[PDB]
């Protein structure tokens, strides 16, 4: 499937079991969740983008699903805006940019 | 042109007659770059990203080069760490996600 950028490019995740959305993220290197209860070892790291940093929950070997696809990696999990799918995870699920 | 995501998106850009990198980014409503004079009419603006808002100085139809593909539209200039091409932009170079 394919999306034009009329519009934010949210769809909907898969994550602990539970539905969210979450904007595909081309300009993310990493993805990052709004906080929920997620099981799973974790370990505190920063990450950071316009405004500065935040400090989120590193989830190592997450699954999840990004409209339809199962994607194995790291999550992120902190007090984000808005739940964002990173490049981590994008590669996994084969999505491009073209133009 | 597909690009991949195993690396940051940047591409060459020419604003003010200056070139640039900036980061191709679907997640960004705007398009936001570091600061530079411009000359024109702006009017001041907050923009939000992961760690705050940062203020900018918003410029309407401005010329800009994004990979070779001319776009007229509103830059904002402000304390971004990275230059970013936002969907507003995007749009008129007819960037999609594809997976
Ligand atoms: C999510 C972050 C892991 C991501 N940052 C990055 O991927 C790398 O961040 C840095 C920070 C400093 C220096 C170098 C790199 C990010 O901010 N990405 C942003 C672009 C960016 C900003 C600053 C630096 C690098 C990229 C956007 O893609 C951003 N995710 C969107 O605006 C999503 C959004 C929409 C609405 C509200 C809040 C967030």
């Amino acid at each position: 499937p394919q999306i034009t950028l009329w519009k934010r490019p949210l769809v909907t995740i898969k994550i602990g079991g539970q539905l969210k959305e979450a904007l595909l993220d081309t300009g993310a290197d990493d993805t990052v969740i709004e906080e929920m209860s997620l099981p799973g070892r974790w370990k505190p790291k920063m990450i950071g983008g316009i405004g500065g940093f935040i400090k989120v929950r590193q989830y190592d070997q997450i699954i999840i699903e990004i409209a339809g696809h199962k994607a194995i990696g790291t999550v992120l999990v902190g007090p984000t805006p808005v739940n964002i799918i990173g490049r981590n995870l994008l590669t996994q699920i084969g999505a491009t940019l073209n133009f």
